[PDB]
């Protein structure tokens, strides 16, 4: 009675597209939402002088979501990241402005065994809608705490990225605000987790609400985006990272970069204290 | 500006907006965690309320200027409380061009019963009414709201992109400022807020009508003082100030309110 079920069957399900459109208002909300200011008006205007719009690449997660192919698996929640991973590929800008024809997928399933995890994995695919050509992929890898035995394969855990011994290369401190969840979930979370601190604390147990993983990602976008983008989104191509602890608004969260090849780099973030990793095993590529 | 347009009028429009719109004003002049009736939809316990000011988003009165804000004025007069999510049928008015001075109105009704919702007055400065009387006493009440340096950057997906409250070098090469300013329906909002809570009981369907004139320009990060006086029951006047680093700069005057106990 407490099992969750999750249909082992479904590994390759799909979903039908489904068209994500947006304006302008949109990605610039969504910038704001991770916290950018005054300091970057690339990111959070249209019409200043002598600066186009630019989109965060970590907007693939609204514009392209994987999240509809959960649905194929069982009736989980597809944005419960906690414990889990988000990545993001990009193959060309978005534009500040514009549509996509998403496509999503049950990627993988994995079953630890009964009284340990289940494993889900869903990938995105968007196109533009006339061309067809692909524009953003993103990985989904959700953690079903407790929930095997239900049948499925084993599988592989992917392979853990080096972190090379050595003092990070750089640290991008990004404070965040009190108030943030509140503008963040205008882009699409209204999850009260993230905005009532009755619903925080009597069902999920926190002192207070809870900002967004997917917040915390943008934000770590914005670092890598600056340090090793030179502030052009287009040079970020993809993000991996895992999440491990929560963020509270508020927390200044600090993105511990190490560049290790060419257009390669890995990264934490972390809330100084002894440090919380928030952010982990955090995967980049770029051009320089 | 032919003063030949006095009451020429704009063919009927639909503004429509969701809670996300709502939501987004409310954060936009200055609404956060404390303020869950305003910023939320979902919280335990708290219907979703808008804020009264909202009036001068979904019942624009400058679909007007075709057929013709800082020293200008903005009155707002609401019948209904505004539903998070919702539309009204709106038409707009030139109610006086003065020789440059013009005064636009707008009238929001709802669609189906074709029943009056809101009202708006909006005066640009490119007879004078009566300024309100204030009393020589202390206020009754001084309500301080922050704001934030990014203030403006939400304000504006309200609607207005007007480069004045964005742009560094729009604000300083073309406009005469030393830095972007705060649209002054922000401020005018954030005045609102104060209202809302001193005399609303923090319901602000209890706030009727709301007027203003703009005097001196706010910049974003700068925290905004309203004090209010209750003159004649269920009627009060005020003033929003930014507290000097020097004598405290006014920033809104010849405030009115009414609302109901
Ligand atoms: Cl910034
Ligand atoms: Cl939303
Ligand atoms: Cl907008």
């Amino acid at each position: 009675p407490g099992s969750m079920a999750i249909d082992p069957n479904s590994i390759g399900a799909v979903t039908e597209p489904m068209l994500f459109e947006w304006t302008d208002r949109d990605t610039l909300l969504y910038a704001i939402g991770v916290g950018a200011g005054t300091g970057d008006l690339a990111f959070t205007t249209e019409n200043s002088h002598g600066i186009d719009q630019q989109v965060l690449p970590t907007y693939a997660v609204i514009c392209c979501p994987a999240f509809g192919a959960a649905a194929k698996v069982g009736t989980f929640n597809p944005a419960a990241l906690l414990h889990g991973s988000q990545g993001i590929r990009l193959h060309a800008p978005l534009p500040a402005a514009g549509k996509l024809s998403v496509v999503t997928e049950v990627a993988d399933i994995q079953d630890k065994g009964e009284g340990k995890n289940a494993i889900v994995v869903l990938r995105g695919r968007g196109c533009d809608p006339e061309s067809g050509s692909l524009v953003a992929e993103t990985l989904t890898t959700l953690v079903l705490r407790g929930q095997g035995g239900f049948g499925g394969a084993r599988g592989e855990r992917p392979a853990a990225p080096e972190f090379p011994d050595r003092h990070p290369d750089a640290r991008i401190d990004m404070p965040t605000r009190e108030d943030q969840a509140l503008i963040y979930r205008l882009s699409g979370d209204r999850n009260p987790l993230h905005s009532d601190p009755w619903f925080a604390t009597q069902l999920a147990g926190f002192p207070k609400p809870i900002l967004h993983g997917l917040c915390t990602y943008g934000v770590a976008g914005r670092a890598l985006v600056a340090e090793l983008g030179g502030g052009v989104a287009a040079n970020i191509t993809s993000i991996a990272a895992r999440f491990t602890k929560p963020v509270f608004p508020g927390e200044t969260l600090s993105t511990v970069i190490w560049r290790t090849e060419p257009g390669r780099a890995v990264f934490r973030t972390e809330v100084a204290g002894e440090a919380r990793v928030v952010l982990d095993d955090g995967a980049v590529e770029y051009v320089a």
